[PDB]
């Protein structure tokens, strides 16, 4: 339950600053699910580009700090609890993760973690971060809990779309 009362506070102290944030990764498949389904190693999330000052005002006010500057973002921690964060930009209708589908951070909050609903990214998006995560690292040496995890948000998006987006994947990066 610390995970997920770190979430609760994290999500409680930026509904307070009208900043949106959208659970990743493996909460964000669990969010839209409405289940816990495994245990998760850290907290994913996305947040608007030109507010990263105030989730890291967030960060502070939680007892944590910022640990680490990624090639895509930053990794903070709260007790021994890591948040790994990327930036979304606005881009006319909606905040957008760089190179990543359209409808990435939707608007609407379309997950629940323990009862209390979430903002998260979109089936596609994550599944996006799979196919990365395949070009980075053969799957066959992926940890099994992505292996799994990967087969859950296929089913839930459905194989036919899957198929559809790891086309354009590749053709994008042909
Ligand atoms: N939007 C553009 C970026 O998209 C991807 O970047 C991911 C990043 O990999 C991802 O972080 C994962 O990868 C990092 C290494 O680069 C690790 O240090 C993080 N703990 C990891 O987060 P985490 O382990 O929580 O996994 C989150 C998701 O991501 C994928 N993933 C799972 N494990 C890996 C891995 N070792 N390398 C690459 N991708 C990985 C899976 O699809 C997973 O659902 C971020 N949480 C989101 C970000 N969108 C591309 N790899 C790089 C690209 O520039
Ligand atoms: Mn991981
Ligand atoms: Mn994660």
């Amino acid at each position: 339950t610390t995970q997920v009362t770190l979430i609760h506070k994290i999500l409680a102290a930026a509904d307070e600053r009208n900043l949106p944030l959208w659970i990743g990764g493996g909460w964000a498949i669990d969010a839209r699910l409405g289940r816990v389904t495994r245990k998760h190693d850290d907290i994913d999330l996305t947040f608007p580009g030109e507010r990263r000052g105030e989730l890291e005002a967030i960060v502070e006010m939680l007892g944590g700090r910022v640990m680490e500057e990624l090639d895509y973002g930053f990794l903070a921690e709260i007790g021994d609890e890591l948040l790994d964060c990327e930036p979304a930009w606005w881009a006319d209708e909606a905040y957008e993760i760089a190179e990543a589908p359209q409808g990435s951070c939707p608007e609407a909050a379309e997950g629940v973690i323990a009862g209390r609903p979430v903002r998260c990214n979109s089936w596609e998006a994550i599944i996006w971060d799979y196919f990365y995560y395949a070009d980075e690292v053969p799957p066959v040496d992926w940890p099994t809990k992505h292996i799994e995890s990967y087969r859950l948000a296929c089913t839930s998006l459905g194989a036919e779309k899957v198929e559809v987006l790891r086309a354009a994947f590749r053709s994008r990066y042909a």
